[PDB]
């Protein structure tokens, strides 16, 4: 059996660990850099404001980040805000019977405005603590449904990705050389037909991830666009190609978390003709796209090959001793 | 027979529990999400009581992972494209039209120099420059900080992570957690260790620093999240380890641009159609969420490899020590 | 010749793989954090707008990102935009003979504005589909040359980089301790004279990368500022130093790609005195600087050393068999 185990370990190292595990290569992680450009426009027949356009280029993307990017899909717009005092929103913690309940400063922190000791009426029927803040306060209301920027589904993002492996002084780009420029003029990614088209539709991105753009885009979320560069360096540089994946990253489950979906506040400031400041507060919901790039590669190397082969010999010594037992 | 019992206790006992060398390694793919909550009041000198809603007014701008909380500032207003005197400086000062060179003397004092020489005041005179005017006065930042209420702010930090190799992923919000809990919990090493909502002050504090001394001139806080999991263990044992470091140097010497700050502006189309802007030198603390980690389950490839060398190693151990 | 191969593998492991490959160390990747601050100002004698200043601090850098940063170098400014209906731009797809060609909503998506069914004249000689949108449209024209913010070449960016190796509880900063503060007051990086000056001039950055700031800055691009921390931790902590590299990242070749160079749109919003909104649309071209920090380090360790030595012994066993076959 001594000649049998010896033929087993030789088929175990060369056959198993050197093609299946490919242990004869040195590893190297990817040094990445990405670039996005979103194209589209969206209409909205607001209740009172009437038809309105949002050019996803300028109006839709706060702000214009490096790798990742954020597409506005839904919103609650508070206007004509000015530095002033006013009534908090009706709430067990905010409600007051008189000047005694309102404490200056402390009752402030809670309702997004600083409380002055004064107690005022939120309306005729009810009364609550006065707060100085950006006024009028933001109404407490649910986001519109369907989403205003529902046209977002049909947007499209061009994703350029240059990568390099420092160790192997090798680099490549997600736009393969065998590609027409007129092709990228109107192509759009799809696993089936056009797999090399770096322009992805937003909906397709969310879809592919087993989700639904229209249900998401109401309260927001974050989509992970994973690009994987797993190349065999010893193979032709032509075989090196990006593998695109798509995940929803945040939790949809209302329980067992907080800040469901994804959203943030931002503002537009306007010097009124009176010289006084006013701002428009915007609670924007949307989908944030995180472009996550990673990978590994390796050519042949004598250092790792000899070191694995060496242990394969010592391992055949034990194996023949395991055959004796 | 004694050395053979030593190497067996050396590999299985030492390198396979202490070094845990029977596992395959994998680095983390991370993704984070922050939301800062708070508000702050300022009784400016002249401007009087004023509110800054850390949500909208306090965070320029709203970045991905990391985020930046405005804590102090020097506000220059009513800026317009125009000419005016540079700030008094050995390089900028002039005796007459001869000292002011057009364009060149520009680069230095944050405005372009027209050949003209003008008085910065009655007693002194310096090169005229076109620029955003009036210039930003040269003054120290307020102390205490205006947005000193910042200490008491709180940041929710969500962190989803995945290990590609082991097709495994977890989130910093553990499943054994009420939603009402996260409604008002606040992190603390002692009582609530699983509360992902950290107070800013606590963050700076924990790092052995002081929010009020920092927030005056600014700095950058590293919020390190470490995911070191044993994948062969139950997926339930996989948990984030939070650390806190100040990253920038507080020492005035041996560096430049102490603390952390930047300029930004607010533009306003005047009714005359002419442009004016408000220049703001914002100081603050920038929070860098740095996520990293490693994990590994059992694997025959690495185990046999290491055991193999352990045998060859007992050959040199017994042959070389017998020679000694 | 067996005593010969045994002296060969010994000189192969200790001599080759343990000094040249340094395989006796454990590896560790760098934890990084960077901070940039760009300083400069730039003038522009626009056609009609006359002399104008852009303080790279505030006016030049949309927006103020974490690691990477973006310097505005060229632009096409569309002003007095307001929500309104107006003619699309002349195009085979947009052109219309009458009300019949213009479909409400659908002909919208294409020309950056939503089409109302009505067909209007883009001018006296031609007519095209009316669209509601931010109006007037952005004229279709090529970016100015030379670039308006051509003064950008002479800007300078301070790049502060703190790094740490978690495993070895070791950390260091790209500003070495042997450095005066007055030095960094006016130093400027150069491979030759001042190699330890973390304040790089933009042009020098692009130059070093074998490119030209003035040709780039017209249509934009992205520069990779690579910082490499390759330290030997068993060596004195003083030998640990950053190596700076520079490499244009985007493709200049017009063919075999799209979105050549680098640019984006952004806007300035103004509440008109009438209460109505107006905005200034800006197609900004520029160079985006990506600070890419990476590295590896390692001290001595018995685990990896014994491992490699162990295989060197088994390797000497087969090496005896290699000279056997050579003997025939
Ligand atoms: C440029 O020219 C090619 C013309 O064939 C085109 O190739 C294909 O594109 C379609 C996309 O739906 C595939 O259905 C089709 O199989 C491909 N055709 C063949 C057989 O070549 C390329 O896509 C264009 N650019 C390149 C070079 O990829
Ligand atoms: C999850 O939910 C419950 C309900 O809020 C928490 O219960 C509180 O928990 C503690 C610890 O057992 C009690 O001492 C308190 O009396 C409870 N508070 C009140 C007033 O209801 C429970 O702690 C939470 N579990 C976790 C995630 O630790
Ligand atoms: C948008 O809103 C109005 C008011 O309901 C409607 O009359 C008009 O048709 C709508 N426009 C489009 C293009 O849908
Ligand atoms: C997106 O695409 C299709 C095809 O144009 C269109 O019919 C549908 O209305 C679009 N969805 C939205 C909500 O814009
Ligand atoms: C802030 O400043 C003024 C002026 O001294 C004072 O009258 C007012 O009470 C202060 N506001 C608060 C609520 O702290
Ligand atoms: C702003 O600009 C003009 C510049 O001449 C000056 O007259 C005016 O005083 C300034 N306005 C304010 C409110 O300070
Ligand atoms: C935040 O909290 C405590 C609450 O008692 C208070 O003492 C402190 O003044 C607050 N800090 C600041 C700086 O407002
Ligand atoms: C800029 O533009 C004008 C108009 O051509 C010229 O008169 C003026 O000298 C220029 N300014 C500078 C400082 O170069
Ligand atoms: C800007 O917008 C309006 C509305 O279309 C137009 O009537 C007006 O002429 C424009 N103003 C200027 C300054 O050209
Ligand atoms: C920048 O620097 C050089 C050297 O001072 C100067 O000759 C050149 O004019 C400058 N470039 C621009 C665009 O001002
Ligand atoms: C600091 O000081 C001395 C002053 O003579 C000078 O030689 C040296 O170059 C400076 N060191 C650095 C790091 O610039
Ligand atoms: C917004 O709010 C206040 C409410 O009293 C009103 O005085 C002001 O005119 C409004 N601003 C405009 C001009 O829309």
């Amino acid at each position: 059996l001594n000649r049998f185990t010896q033929a087993l370990v030789i088929a175990y190292v060369i056959g198993y660990v050197c093609v299946y595990n490919k242990g004869y290569q040195d590893t190297d992680t990817v040094l990445s850099s990405v670039t996005t450009k979103v194209k589209g426009i969206a209409l909205t027949n607001t209740s009172e404001l009437g038809e309105r356009i949002w050019d996803v280029a300028d109006y839709i993307i706060p702000p214009q980040e490096d790798g990742s990017f954020f597409v506005l899909t839904n919103m609650i717009i508070t206007t004509n805000q000015t530095q002033s005092k006013c009534a908090e929103n009706p709430t067990p913690a905010s409600t007051c019977t008189s000047h005694r309940d309102c404490k200056r400063g402390f009752n402030d922190a809670r309702g997004d405005g600083v409380r002055t000791g004064r107690c005022v009426s939120y309306s005729a029927s009810v009364k609550t603590c006065e707060v100085l803040s950006w006024c009028p306060l933001e109404k407490i209301v649910d986001p519109p449904n369907p989403p205003l920027l529902a046209d977002a589904e049909n947007f499209t993002v061009l994703i350029k990705n240059n990568i390099r492996y420092p160790k192997f002084n090798f680099n490549k780009r997600n736009i393969l050389p065998n590609i027409n420029s007129s092709y990228l003029t109107h192509c759009v990614f799809s696993r089936k037909t056009d797999p090399d088209c770096p322009i992805f539709r937003l909906g397709d991105i969310v879809g592919e991830a087993e989700e639904d753009f229209q249900i998401m885009a109401v309260r927001g979320g974050v989509m992970g666009v994973q690009i994987r560069w797993d190349c065999d360096l010893d193979m032709p540089q032509s075989w090196c190609v990006p593998r695109y994946t798509f995940r929803r990253l945040d939790n949809k489950d209302p329980d067992n978390n907080v800040a469901p979906g994804y959203n943030f506040r931002f503002a537009k400031y306007y010097k009124n003709s009176d010289g006084t400041e006013t701002r428009t507060l915007i609670k924007g919901y949307g989908i944030r796209f995180d472009v996550m790039v990673f990978g590994q590669a390796g050519k042949f190397n004598i250092i790792p090959t000899l070191l694995n082969i060496g242990a394969g010999l010592a391992l055949l010594g034990l194996v023949n001793v395991i055959c004796d037992w």
